[PDB]
């Protein structure tokens, strides 16, 4: 791509990926969603769950926009996430770092809309004593920004599915639910939005 | 030697390896193939398979071509893959990152034809309940680009091998098959090509 | 952030993050505290404890201050800890490196006050023979600077918590305590401050 | 000291360590040899062997030569292998990456002769069903260049050792042998040299 | 603070940390010593020992000296070891890389005297068949430079400790000893100094 190469040359000018791309008094809105793909194992003694999940993040970076008439054919581009601002979201339940299974790339369109969809292997903390009963075991997965409050980063959920769930795993799903919440912590005087996914599962036999 | 060093100096000028090397409305065609070398282990409880496979990728980068009369004796060069555009292909079944066994190098000829043949240790998801029966257990390995559609990256399969398979492993092969598929998904208005390899194997005793 | 981007450009000028930001004959005061989140496992044979703990560090870097009238709306900024001076604190009991669960980011306000709150998975050495008794097993966690004495880095403790402790872990807490200590060795004429947190716990069965 | 520092400044000028240092129609000859230090474990079920081996590589880089009269006292220098051209040799039997135990440094003399002697922990594939018999189990270790043919990189073996072998390991050696081989495939018109070491060992009980 | 920042700016000028800081025909003398902190585990089948040890290295770098009258108050500085020349010492018995537990920092005074005291978790090879007897099991730990001979790097031992040994480990110490040696080998025409520490220990039950 000749035009793509000219575009990347224009896009890098003055762009600093350590700065959140806010504007006037508008936050950056980040749409967040999840697909549970597989439950791999449960550690009943240490109260741990091992999963593969597919995170889905979307936002708008007003510094990454261009005139599509000026760069013809260049509808959307594939950029390594390392060279963009990325929201600093994390799973509060985790007891190990995430292992990232997908390429570390994001899609960007001409509006400056960004899409980043990492698939991750993750172990996390949960009371799983009921996993071998009819009613099963329920676990929470709280996600949110580490350093940014509502007025800087507006976290917003989108609807999940379980169409990706694996049929041949020895755990079946009894229920899922999701909820956006906004809260105060003692630390900080502003409010912090989180998105929490709840999964009830159990052993098949 | 001397000429190769002058060549690398000319090739780096203006080359950006984060940009796919397309032109007008010609995709980059990537020829993709595979050799299964060994099945290392199977986890019957967690439904996982552990393998060593030898991936074979070939494409053409019109920015990596040179006049062989200007660089005499320089027929082909050995370049670290880190300094080229590389196709963003992945195994959709994987539940861990790949462990790469080979040097991270590619061969490039004077036309700009590129060749990259990584050998990989990889664990992936498969229903292997039938692995201890006469008919055995069948597993799929779906490969494809993470961000690029047909009009940008034309995935094309080539005929695969089991001539390298290991005789002393405790699993025998009952059959293999391979299939290219092209599909439309709700997400995107363009089509996405994948290449899928299917292996049926079973335990010897 | 337009102003944030201008600010980072001014803050990097002459900043060297390998130099401790002392001034005249004032040390850098570092306020240090902790929250115990979970006891994951105990190795009775090897005398090891596995935990998740949330460290809380605060200090002031007089090179990171700015006039808020010059950078309007810029109250506080989110910076990667890699590009600041960071205190060289460690856990003297540790027998493995720390696994850092949180994003490696710190908050900085317009005074130059810095805040860094890593959450960590850590294995460490402790006599845990009494863990299966009524009175239980007591373990110490000694923290302090590796290279800096009191006149350069003034370590100060703050009151630690167990409000985050996990209810479903198979260990219950019998008590906690904390103590700052300042000490001389024959070697060196200056004193060295440490902060030590003590936890008594036991097995629920 | 002073002269070594001046020498490194002159040696880096125009040196590109991604280019093989060939000349006219002379390959780079690489002398390759090995010492088996210890057999650590054998996995009879998965057909794997775990070893520590000491590789010994020597070659000549005509770009790394200097006049010893101009740099007096500077007979040989210790350089990090990362800043030289290194041959792209690998073990074809390996099923995991190598764990390098030694410092990543090479010795260079005033002729431009280079010496690099990494010691490595390595797991590899071998039929070890006979390991518990009188005649024992034989395993091959095939080494060679990944991208370079005979006219570019002349692989040459040298006589190997077992004088370093550990007496207290539970495996004894019944024999070793070594062989250089040169081979054609239909694909490619140039020949490819490998060096293979064969070890027969058995369990002492 | 201000003066330290000016000093680091002057010290980096012309400093190349890949070059050993020798002078005329004076080697760099490196004083080396050790404290055994804990024996963590023993593998009786594979003949391996797991330890934590505290290495103590001191030398003089005549390029890192400054006039204390010119940089008032600047008695000593804390520098990351990555930006200095460091001696290339290793443990010849090791079968895994070292896990470094301490911050990677060294102390430097105005004379150019350097101090670097890494604490390390390390597994190594030893005959430990006698570990369950009255007389116990003896193991050697040979340290020395990988690339430097006596005329460049003069290794010198200093008297070691067991005052830091852990009382609650299930191994007790029966004795320690230490010895500096200098040798010629066929390889090399110059002599090579090593420092070896011997530890006899046994199981308490
Ligand atoms: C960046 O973020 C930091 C992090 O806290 C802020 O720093 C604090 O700022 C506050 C607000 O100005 C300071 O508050 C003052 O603290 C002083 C503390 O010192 C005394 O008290 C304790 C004893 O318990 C000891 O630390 C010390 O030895 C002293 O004895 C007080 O002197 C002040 O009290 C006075 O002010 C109040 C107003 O709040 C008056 O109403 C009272 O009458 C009284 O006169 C006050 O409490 C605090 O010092 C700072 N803390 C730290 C840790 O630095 C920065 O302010 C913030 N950036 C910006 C721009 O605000
Ligand atoms: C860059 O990508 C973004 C994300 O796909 C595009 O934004 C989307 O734009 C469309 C039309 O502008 C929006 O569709 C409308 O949605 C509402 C309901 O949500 C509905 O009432 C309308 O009838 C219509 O369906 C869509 O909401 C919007 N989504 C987001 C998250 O912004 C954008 O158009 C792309 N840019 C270019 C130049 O193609
Ligand atoms: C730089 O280092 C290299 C190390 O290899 C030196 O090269 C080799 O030096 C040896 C010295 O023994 C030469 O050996 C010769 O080999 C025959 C063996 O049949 C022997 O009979 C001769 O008497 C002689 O010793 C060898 O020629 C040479 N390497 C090769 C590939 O031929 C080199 O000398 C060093 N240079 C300097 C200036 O230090
Ligand atoms: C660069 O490599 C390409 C691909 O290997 C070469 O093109 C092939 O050459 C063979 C000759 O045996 C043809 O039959 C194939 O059809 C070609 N393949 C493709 C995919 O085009 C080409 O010859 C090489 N370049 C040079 C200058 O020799
Ligand atoms: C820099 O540090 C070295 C390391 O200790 C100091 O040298 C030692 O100082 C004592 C006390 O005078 C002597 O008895 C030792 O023999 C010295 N040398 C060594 C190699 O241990 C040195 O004095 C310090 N320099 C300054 C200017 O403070
Ligand atoms: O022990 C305290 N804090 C503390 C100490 C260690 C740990 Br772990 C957790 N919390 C006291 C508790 C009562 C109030 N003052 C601090």
């Amino acid at each position: 791509g000749e035009f793509q190469r000219k575009l990347y040359k224009e896009l890098v000018k003055n762009y600093n990926p350590d700065v959140i791309p806010t504007q006037r008094d508008r936050p950056v809105t980040v749409y967040f969603s999840l697909s549970l793909l597989q439950i791999m194992d449960v550690d009943e003694k240490n109260q741990v769950v091992d999963v593969v999940i597919w995170l889905q993040m979307s936002w708008t970076d007003h510094y990454l926009q261009w005139n599509v008439s000026e760069y013809p054919g260049v509808k959307q581009v594939s950029v390594p996430i390392s060279s963009l601002w990325k929201p600093d979201i994390l799973l509060y339940n985790a007891i190990e770092r995430p292992e990232v299974l997908t390429p570390q790339l994001a899609l960007v369109n001409s509006s400056g809309h960004v899409q980043y969809l990492p698939s991750i292997r993750q172990r996390f903390s949960c009371d799983v004593s009921g996993v071998d009963t009819e009613s099963g075991a329920t676990c929470k997965l709280k996600f949110g920004s580490w350093t940014h409050h509502s007025r800087e980063l507006d976290l917003q959920m989108q609807e999940a599915d379980i169409s990706g769930y694996i049929p041949y795993s020895r755990f079946e799903l009894v229920g899922v639910t999701q909820k956006r919440s906004e809260r105060f912590y003692e630390c900080c005087k502003e409010p912090y939005p989180d998105v929490t996914f709840t999964v009830t599962f159990r052993k098949k036999g």
